[PDB]
């Protein structure tokens, strides 16, 4: 149907607006911590403290396959790469401190993000 290309459409142009944030929050991890998924080799017991890993090469993959139906699902994600840092990781350490600098920095972007989701429909 017309609908059903309107629609897909609008989604073409949703991935294209989180691809650009999604670039724009990664610069603000210039020491590649959140890049790649924890390695189970080398942390062989995360996975009995994070339920829901996340990074963002994984956000590349569900977006590049327009697998985010919304800005919510994408926020969902990206709070998910600080959050379980910030629990696997103690205050003290160069990896909880890139996740604090990370949702700080972050914030910005996605507070306008917003507002053109909203603001384009």
């Amino acid at each position: 149907s017309m609908e059903q290309v309107a629609m897909e459409l609008r989604l073409t142009e949703l991935t294209r607006l989180l691809r650009s944030v999604l670039d724009q929050l990664q610069d603000k991890d210039p020491a590649r911590i959140f890049a790649q998924p924890v390695s189970l080799k080398e942390v062989p017991d995360y996975l009995d403290h994070i339920k829901h890993p996340m990074d963002f090469a994984t956000m590349r993959k569900r977006l590049e396959a327009q697998g985010y139906k919304n800005l919510h699902e994408f926020e969902e994600d990206f709070d998910l790469i600080i959050d379980n840092c910030m629990k696997y990781n103690a205050r003290d350490t160069v990896f909880y401190r890139a996740a604090v600098r990370l949702r700080d920095q972050g914030g910005v972007v996605l507070r306008q993000a917003r507002r053109e989701v909203d603001s384009i429909g």
